């Protein structure tokens, strides 16, 4: 989680997409979705980003109706963007046991619990906290036997991206957990 103001230039697709969902939190205005293979994910906006601007006028207080209109009604060849990199979110740095354990319990993406003696503790996990990325990888939708076959297969660092449930929940709300699943990029970043 960088604590930086970053410009980014957008330039929509052959359809006029970026890929992008905006969602209203506490009169910011915050990334709800990012699409696979989309002008959003190759500039490399990422779920929870903070979009400060949208061609040099202010966000704050606009409606999740108003962002995606105005994103409408731009012209598509430059759509610059100012973004605070992913202001809600913390990330925690652990290593595994011998027998491959960071060491915690999670359901639904959220951590219900944490074991003691685990890096997990040693380097304070909290609960009701999403996992929102894991390793630079947003896995935001993915089911928890998934998120697992990930940390299995993840060298002995492991990497993880937590955001507090009560915000989390309030990003996703009106947003189908088909498309969470389906369409959000769960990808390494290309290069
Ligand atoms: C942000 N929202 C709700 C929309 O963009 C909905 N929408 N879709 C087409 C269309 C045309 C004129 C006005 C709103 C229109």
């Amino acid at each position: 989680i960088k604590q930086g103001i970053r410009e980014v230039i957008l330039c929509k697709d052959q359809d006029g997409k970026i890929g992008l969902r905006l969602k209203s939190i506490d009169n910011g205005i915050f990334v709800q979705l990012v699409q696979a293979n989309s002008p959003a994910s190759l500039v490399g906006l990422r779920f929870g980003d903070q979009v400060l601007q949208i061609n040099g006028e202010n966000c704050a207080g606009w409606s999740s109706d108003k962002a995606h209109k105005v994103l409408k009604q731009a012209f598509g060849e430059k759509i610059t963007m100012t973004i605070r990199d992913r202001p809600f979110e913390r990330t925690i740095t652990m290593h595994k046991d011998s027998t491959g354990h960071v060491g915690f319990i999670f359901k639904n993406g959220k951590i219900t619990s944490i074991v003691k003696d685990s890096s997990a503790a040693r380097n304070g996990l909290l609960t009701e906290h999403n996992i929102c990325e894991i390793n630079g990888q947003n896995v935001i939708g993915l089911k928890d036997s998934q998120i697992a076959d990930i940390l299995s297969t993840s060298g002995t660092v492991v990497t993880i991206t937590i955001m507090p449930a009560f915000i989390f929940e309030h990003i996703i709300k009106r947003m189908a957990p088909s498309i969470m699943k389906s369409l959000m990029d769960h990808t390494i970043p290309e290069v």
